[PDB]
């Protein structure tokens, strides 16, 4: 009943053809006859959350079905979180399943999908379930309008087909050169799943604390920004500028994408000034909020609601800044510091209709599914990144004694295999996006996208352990630019904030000289492509129908940079980069988190499900402080960088 | 085979399901086996137009099927006109039908529909045919995207339905108050049909001259502008401003409409400056063109290609100005005067993507089907109207002796019946917008729109004829504002350019005192709603089946203000207007024609099919010259105005 096979099948069924009433008789029967309030002993709160939601439902206060949904819309988010709160209180699976089935048929589908995903992720009852990829559950949020139109035509004509996705804009638009980054369906899943794992609305009263969430918020977005700039460099473009509230947003955007319900996503013209957005904020409010955050950074303390100071000149300072900048419910003082980043998403998202005169739906910036499609995403997030950077730059540069792992030398760094990127093809189903007739048969309708990929390779890191015993070590691997787009050689201080994280792992180094081997496929920064909805249905159905146990444990989380995007595209002619390796004291770094324990496949930016973050060092260590004197790093034996070449095969 | 029944049936079939290969086996056979080059005696040009078009087709130089079409696109227009030129040379119906069937399957559907319409209108072979309403042949061009999506959903689910249309924008957008004017499907048919009847590309080598076309171009757009402003006054709004190339376009527009192929129509933000449009014109080019036209007006002559003067200080001057402003192929000097109005349509239409960076399709301003949906249409056309007005204002005011119809006195003007407007509901089919499969039964899919309408009324004009014999008189009826939106009473000079034409008719006035009656239904300014495609199919099919002479001589042209929009909306509280009646010398006005003959039902602005324009007076007579001294008009017995009240019933 609560076996993995049945829970997976239940989730598959709940998410199937999400825009129509359920076609599964058992779910129909539950939605008709189950009473969320019939037996409140099924809830750890004795029904408090179910009472809240049922009262909103019965008073007709919930968003209707067949309507756009945005997580950044306060009331719509509150409604989705009402359902999450019910699911989160369920003691046993039948409560979770029955409430999901009941509210699927009552609530807006966007709210429902969101609540069910975060309910699965944050309830112990969801352990072992593999969530289908959102690009097959709500394909409109991941597929351009032209391809959706071809899917609608296939359905109108009752003919199967597979349709090729191209990028938006034209070759005249130089920004299209890097569309493969922000439009990649896996990169978008990475982004929404990170926020599902680490939601800004999280309150620890829901069950557990999300360790170092505010610092992970800084880090994951710093890495998105740095990775995008690496693609720009690969394509003869300059780095993104930062946004500013008093300066023009140079690069506009035409999504050429549509909601299933709500119309086409709005366009933003080139070279527009920010306008006040009715019901959201004035541009001036954003500037004041920014000023208040910088006041805290430059003071070295955050001001509490009663005026007392909260020291941020300590390792948790960056985390507390993440709390107040995002902002999350961990913010000590949202009345004063507001919500710079989340409000900025909405401010930018609404610039195509800032006063609501045109009845346009929210912009792509107002969904984590779609935000990175928009060039301005990266200008906004570089702007935010620079706020964090003023804090991280305020600390003293590391010294030799800070950085040295005594008796541990990196003798050599090499790669087995060529660093080669290419584009290949990937398919996903559009069936959930089309409308099914009563008693007419489905037909297969697929999208085919070109996605970046790379060949497998292996790091060979030769280390000498001259301590009298084997020692746990953390291997930290970054890719750093050597020259900018003007051919100017970068100093280490000018490169460090541009480096992208490639790996982090903990491994015992035996005494003597040994070469550590690490496969690119095992990176703690990346996760594989998601299994298809069809595959999850097939596996769950086969297990349930045969009475077999379903073991999906080999599947990884959906949070993490796609494996295929580990490396920047680079150029056909080749580009050289610095491969930076820091080997640090693993006993110190993992103290309290065990260096033998399993930390999963995505701990670098996505942490460890249900556990504390396993690396005590500041995110970005040892590159997160100013390095004005390269001699300091060059004198540390446990740090080494080497030149590598990446070639794109067109 | 040349009977009206069969010709109508043939046209109905050619226009059915226009986005798909023809489903009529007889048209299929023609398209496969007919040779446009197979009998030059079919054509009045010995086959030349057919050779020209076949060479473009055989060289693969024609626009592909399933692609947007804009009449303002030079090459696409040239291709459509190549097919028009063939149809126009056919001597007999089978040539016309067979070429249309042949090229339907070879040419872009937008080009084909355009060419077939103008071919029917401008060939004697088209006499008696009633063209289906374009809003049922290409419903995307008349139906917002939300309703189209519901139609697509109805087809995907194989379920018939009727869906309600409910105007673009929000109530926060004051411009939405008057959306019922420019978005009315019949107003859009009026506009496209006027341009089909009087095309700017016309050359008299096609067979006949279009009498007074350049002046009718001024007048029909002056009346569109003046009618729109009457709706604004009815809705507590100020008049539209005029466009200026160096000033902001205040009112943006979100069409919320889509092409069948080509994507969503582009949005224009509020408060934008004009930008240069790559491949079209620089904004400065528009200013220079405007300056050159005003140079001609203020010189009193147009400058020919060799520099000699073309006098415009004469009644034809306004027509020659229309020729050079539109501009049409009647322009004596397009190298110098350019094409201000047509280029302006494209400049405005492309302001959502002026450099083509985002690959957006042409704007609503780039089709006569859609142009009036855009608020900026009326700002552009008031701007153009003011150019014409500098010319019309340059002439001396009329004198008593100019205006008096001696022995003819208007004793009284009254209306039988209250002047009442309201909104009612109107339905049209969306079937041609959806995709039909192979062997898939149609389901009925309709759109329902709310449209302005009014109650029937009758003019009672009491006239005393003391000439001594019966005399032909022209009755000219205008509706004029009494006060502006600020409650300021307008002088006659300030009213005259705001007056809207309600009627013009020729009638013998007997000796003595008599009351002329004229039904609102018989206005020469208006035409009824088009018969539906379904009704035309039924009537053609019923006539063909059973050997019954189809005669549709009961229907009118599609050029003309819709009868339902004869009156401005007005207010629920009522508004008072001046009803202005000028009775003028019908002998003088129709000299060189036939005054008491059938002029059709739409001669005021749409002329008479295949005949000279029946009224020799300047368009707008007697209101088209300055009236600085109202005493002149008050002293003329054959002019009278009276106050009438129009009430809106909500
Ligand atoms: C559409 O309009 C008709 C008549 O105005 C009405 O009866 C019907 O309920 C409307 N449908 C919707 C969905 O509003
Ligand atoms: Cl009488
Ligand atoms: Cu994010
Ligand atoms: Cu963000
Ligand atoms: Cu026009
Ligand atoms: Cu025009
Ligand atoms: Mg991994
Ligand atoms: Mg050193
Ligand atoms: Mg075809
Ligand atoms: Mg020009
Ligand atoms: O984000
Ligand atoms: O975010
Ligand atoms: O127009
Ligand atoms: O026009």
């Amino acid at each position: 009943a609560s076996s993995t096979a049945h829970k997976q099948q239940d989730i598959n069924h709940l998410l199937d053809k999400i825009y129509e009433d359920t076609k599964y008789p058992d779910l129909q029967e539950i939605a008709k006859n189950f009473n969320p309030l019939g037996d409140t002993s099924m809830y750890n709160d004795q029904g408090a959350a179910a009472e809240v939601l049922m009262k909103e439902l019965n008073d007709h206060r919930l968003l209707e079905q067949h309507h756009w949904y945005s997580l950044f819309n306060a009331r719509q988010r509150e409604e989705a979180l009402m359902l999450f709160a019910v699911l989160n209180q369920c003691k046993v699976w039948h409560c979770f399943r029955n409430n999901a089935a009941y509210f699927r048929e009552q609530m807006n589908e966007g709210e429902f999908v969101y609540a069910l995903y975060v309910g699965v992720i944050h309830s112990k009852l969801g352990d072992g379930i593999v969530l289908p990829p959102l690009y097959e559950i709500t394909p409109h949020m991941f597929t351009n309008s032209e391809v959706i139109d071809k899917a609608y035509s296939a359905k109108m004509t009752q003919k199967a087909g597979t349709f090729n996705v191209s990028f938006t804009g034209t070759k005249k638009n130089k920004e299209q050169r890097v569309a493969y980054f922000g439009e990649d369906i896996g990169m978008n899943i990475h982004h929404v799943t990170w926020h599902m794992d680490f939601p800004f609305w999280w309150q620890d009263s829901y069950g557990n604390h999300l360790d170092r969430k505010g610092e992970l918020f800084f880090w994951v977005h710093h890495q998105l920004t740095a990775r995008f700039d690496f693609e720009r460099l690969s394509n003869w473009l300059d780095p993104v500028d930062e946004l500013h509230w008093d300066r023009i947003i140079r690069e506009g955007f035409a999504p050429l994408t549509s909601y299933k319900y709500g119309g086409e996503f709005p366009v933003r013209p080139d070279n527009k000034h920010f306008e006040d957005v009715d019901g959201v904020a004035h541009v001036h409010d954003m500037e004041i909020t920014e000023n208040r955050i910088y006041e805290a950074i430059d003071h070295g303390y955050i001001t509490a609601t009663d005026g007392h100071t909260i020291d941020i000149r300590q390792p948790k300072g960056i985390e507390l800044l993440g709390d107040i900048i995002e902002s999350s419910m961990y913010s000590p003082n949202a009345q004063y510091y507001g919500s710079l980043h989340n409000t900025a998403h909405v401010m930018l998202g609404r610039q195509g209709d800032p006063h609501g005169k045109f009845n346009l739906p929210p912009g792509v910036m107002e969904h984590f599914e779609t935000a990175t499609r928009d060039p301005s995403f990266f200008r906004l997030h570089k702007y935010m990144d620079n706020i964090f950077k003023k804090h991280t730059d305020s600390f003293p540069p590391y010294t030799h004694d800070d950085l040295e792992f005594a008796g541990m030398a990196v003798d050599g760094v090499a790669i087995d295999g060529e660093l080669i990127t290419f584009f290949d093809e990937f398919q996903y189903s559009l069936i959930n996006a089309v409308d099914s007739g009563e008693s007419i048969e489905d037909v297969e309708i697929n999208a085919r996208v070109h996605r970046l990929n790379h060949k497998e390779f292996t790091y060979k890191i030769t280390v000498s352990n001259s301590i009298g015993s084997d020692h746990l070590a953390t291997f930290r691997i970054f890719l750093c630019p050597i020259e900018d787009n003007n051919g100017i050689t970068l100093t280490l201080d000018k490169a460090r904030w541009l480096c992208i994280e490639l790996d982090k792992f903990f491994q015992k180094v035996p005494s003597g000289t040994h070469t550590i081997h690490r496969s690119s496929k095992d990176s703690s920064v990346t996760v594989p492509d998601m299994p298809s909805f069809h595959s999850l249905k097939e596996q769950a159905d086969n297990a349930v129908n045969g009475g077999h146990d379903l073991d999906l444990s080999a599947y990884e989380r959906s949070c993490g940079i796609p494996d295929r995007m580990l490396l920047p595209k680079s150029k056909p002619e080749g580009m050289e980069f610095n491969l930076f390796v820091a080997v640090t004291d693993g006993v110190k770094d993992t103290e309290g988190h065990n260096g033998d324990h399993d930390h999963g496949g995505t701990h670098a930016q996505c942490g460890v499900h249900g556990e504390a973050y396993p690396d005590n060092r500041p995110l970005g260590y040892p590159l997160e402080r100013r390095i004005p004197d390269e001699r300091v790093f060059d004198g540390v034996p446990n740090i080494k960088h080497v030149v590598v070449k990446i070639v794109h095969h067109p």
